[PDB]
């Protein structure tokens, strides 16, 4: 049973205008089987629009491609992002953690999504009591993208609500 195709796609921005379906495929096939690979072009001139997309057979292949960044494709460093525009952020809100969840609980869980730079457990301005939510900042947006597409996050026994934070 295959993962939904939307979760297997990478949008690739910043392409060289010389990149073709074939050269984009040859590059990204290093990290998995590509079921689709397209450079977007103008319908009249055929000139590249400077972006395209690739679709891998599995989510683990998407992960492998993202972990191999930076990608230099046909001499230009490109910008891959997983899948209406992408809100590219490095920080998440984590809600539902109650008063007993500590920094190490959040670190031990979230560090497997990406490199953590900041963990902020929110406390009440007046009393110092924990408010039951936190923010985690990573060094890169793909961590957040992987996190927010999961249906569930269980941290310190709590079913958590996790969203992109601006
Ligand atoms: C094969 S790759 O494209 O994933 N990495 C090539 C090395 C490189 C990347 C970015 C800038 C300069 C060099």
């Amino acid at each position: 049973p295959k993962e939904p195709e939307q979760l297997r796609k990478l949008f690739i921005g910043g392409l060289s205008f010389e990149t073709t379906d074939e050269s984009l495929r040859s590059h990204f096939e290093q990290w998995g089987t590509l079921t689709d690979c397209v450079v977007m072009r103008d319908p009249n001139t055929k000139r590249s629009r400077g972006f395209g997309f690739v679709t891998y057979a599995t989510v683990e292949e998407v992960d492998a491609a993202m972990n191999a960044r930076p990608h230099k494709v046909d001499g230009r460093v490109v910008e891959p992002k997983r899948a209406g525009a992408h809100l590219t952020v490095k920080k998440i809100f984590v809600g539902g953690i109650k008063e007993d969840t500590e920094e190490h609980h959040l670190r031990d869980y979230f560090e497997q999504y990406g490199k953590i730079e900041v963990i902020e457990i929110m406390t009440d301005r007046g009393s110092g009591k924990k408010r039951g939510f936190a923010f985690v900042t990573f060094d890169d947006h793909d961590s957040v993208d992987k996190i927010v597409i999961q249906k569930y996050h269980t941290v310190n026994g709590h079913n958590c609500e996790v969203r992109k934070a601006l």
